[PDB]
């Protein structure tokens, strides 16, 4: 999978976020992370996309937009993934694969179980 460069345009909620790729707007859903803590997801991926100074849109394997347009990539932000980091913060769930994009769906659930394992916030 390759990283690709993209802009910032809006900060949405906790798996969404609207950014310039390929000179295009587009709304992106964040891979294999649930929302069911969502204002504080939102918050988090808003700080979090927000104060990096490298966006990056990552791919997976599978289909590469849902139903509704959106891109279904992982977001890194700084190198970071923003999925993850919301996982590990327990501020979101680890969703079920999406039509072969699993790429990095065990690494999420290792985060997300370390989250847990630590009672933090939705595991609260």
């Amino acid at each position: 999978l390759h990283k690709e460069p993209a802009t910032l345009i809006k900060a949405i909620d906790g798996n969404t976020v609207k950014l310039m790729y390929k000179g295009q707007p587009m709304v992106f859903r964040l891979l294999l992370v649930d929302i069911p803590y969502g204002p504080e997801a939102a918050a988090f991926t808003k700080k979090m996309v927000e104060n990096a100074k490298k966006i990056e849109v990552e791919f997976d394997k599978g289909q590469r937009t849902d139903k509704y347009g959106r891109g279904l990539a992982y977001i890194y932000a700084d190198g970071k993934m923003v999925g993850e980091a919301l996982v590990r913060q327990g501020l979101a769930k680890v969703a079920y694969v999406y039509k072969g994009n699993n790429t990095h769906e065990q690494h999420l659930r290792k985060a997300e179980a370390q989250a847990k394992k630590e009672k933090l916030n939705i595991w609260s």
